[PDB]
């Protein structure tokens, strides 16, 4: 090379990253228009302002190894979802609904992983009367990350997220925060616990309930993963109305009282739970999935208290689109109806 290195020749990995092929470089481009950039401001501005902070830039550059309309998406160095997206042309999409068929590259949406194919631009009136969605080339890129983000909030979720955070709140309410962290609780344990509650899909703004309820219970118990269970409950009314809006009644899923006995006699056994009941779980777990897929109701099961946070441990880690709450969780101004039950058949 022409001038000798430095210390910046030093490219330190990426928590959040991108790699664009030379066809998307110009919506992609500083220089130029920006046409997705736009896109990923207002997703990350609509994360903060809706879950409660702010995701990490996406560093996005050029690998001319990738086909021209083709992009990486990429988590602290290594890939997470990958797609193609052609500039000129446009998405449509069937929502199981539309009527017809349409003339492109058949694809499937990255997404909501529903079937798609590309289309030509004059199409784009006509291809929604036929029951079709259509967005834009950029516009694709975005949703294809802004679900990689409501997906992986979790990792995303730093250390140095959580000092940014506590410090966002301690500009606010910093009476909460001055002897709190490191004082009763460690950042540590702050973190490792809206991490989890972000894990499950529950929102961290409240963070007067949180450090609120923290302070209180920190003494005497310093395991996250039993303060956490503590910091679920005082957002009950908000885990509660983000799944079952209104007052209206609350579909839910249930376990046998007597397989929550046999769960229950599982818990205090150790520090584990026996093989031969695993399999049967996921499937039966699944089967009750299943009806509420048909019957229009939300997937959350209802369990024990004791019996959340292991049951939440196992079978999310198999069906993430489920959700693991406790009887404790749901506000006491509400009825309750077993749509659908884990039993023996």
């Amino acid at each position: 090379s022409v001038v000798e290195a430095t210390w910046n020749d030093v490219q330190l990995e990426d928590s959040l990253g991108m790699e664009v092929g030379y066809r998307l470089i110009p919506m992609v481009d500083f220089q130029q228009d920006g046409e997705l950039l736009g896109r990923i401001r207002s997703i990350r501005k609509k994360f903060a302002q809706d879950m409660g902070f702010l995701p990490p830039v996406v560093h996005i550059r050029d690998n001319m190894d990738l086909q021209p309309a083709r992009y990486r998406i990429l988590m602290k160095g290594v890939e997470i979802g990958s797609g193609d997206a052609y500039p000129g042309r446009w998405l449509a999409i069937n929502p199981g609904t539309a009527a017809g068929t349409l003339p492109g590259e058949k694809t499937v949406d990255p997404a909501a992983g529903l079937d798609a194919i590309w289309i030509e631009s004059a199409l784009k009136e006509q291809a929604q009367i036929q029951g079709f969605t259509v967005v834009e080339a950029s516009t694709v890129v975005a949703t294809h990350l802004n679900h990689l983000i409501g997906q992986f909030s979790a990792e995303l979720f730093g250390r140095q997220e959580a000092q940014q955070l506590l410090d966002r709140v301690s500009q606010e309410m910093p009476k909460l925060t001055e002897d709190l962290v490191p004082g009763v609780v460690t950042l540590t344990t702050l973190h490792k616990v809206l991490q989890n509650l972000l894990a499950e899909k529950v929102p961290i703004r409240d963070m007067r309930t949180i450090l609120e309820t923290l302070a209180e219970h920190a003494p005497l118990q310093s395991d996250p993963h039993e303060l956490t269970a503590v910091v679920r409950v005082a957002l009950g009314r908000a885990i509660t109305q983000q799944w079952f809006p209104g007052n209206e009644e609350v579909q839910v899923i249930g376990l046998d009282t007597a397989l929550e006995r046999l769960l229950l006699q599982a818990l205090q056994g150790g520090g584990g739970l026996e093989p031969g009941l695993a399999d049967r779980l996921l499937a039966q777990t699944q089967e009750a999935l299943s009806r509420q897929e048909m019957l229009g109701a939300p997937p959350v099961l209802l369990v024990n208290h004791a019996l959340r946070p292991l049951l939440s441990r196992f079978l999310r880690r198999s069906l993430p689109q489920l959700v693991v709450l406790s009887n404790l969780e749901l506000s006491d101004n509400r009825h309750i109806r077993m749509t659908a039950t884990i039993g023996g058949k």
